[PDB]
């Protein structure tokens, strides 16, 4: 007979380790520059979070500069991507919507749209 196992804590635990890796900078494979500020991250997490990054990463530069947002906004979207949670001042909502729109993060775009 067949056997089956399911762990509903895997997706979340997996993302948790990934964030822990990004904080220690372990196995990072891409550098995103934002206003002369370097961010080390994982292509896979970013590409699965944003269709914009999925497309962009087919260049294989391992290094990319973003001009549509400030390092603060990016750090804000990086945290969301790695923790599924975003913290931001009400005064940043516009900045986030503009970037979420370009990055195509449906959830951030939806929420920011409602909140405004
Ligand atoms: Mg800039």
């Amino acid at each position: 007979g067949m056997i089956q196992l399911q762990n509903p804590s895997h997706p979340t635990g997996l993302l948790c380790k990934a964030n822990q890796m990004r904080l220690a900078g372990t196995l990072c494979d891409v550098v995103i520059m934002v206003d002369s500020q370097e961010f080390h991250a994982h292509r896979t997490v970013l590409a699965c979070t944003s269709k914009m990054f999925e497309i962009l990463f087919h260049r294989n530069s391992q290094h990319y500069t973003l001009d549509f947002l400030s390092p603060k906004t990016f750090q804000q979207i990086l945290e969301y991507a790695y923790t599924a949670t975003l913290q931001a001042k009400a005064e940043d909502l516009d900045d986030l919507l503009y970037a979420a729109e370009i990055l195509e993060i449906e959830y951030l775009e939806e929420q920011c749209l409602k909140m405004l």
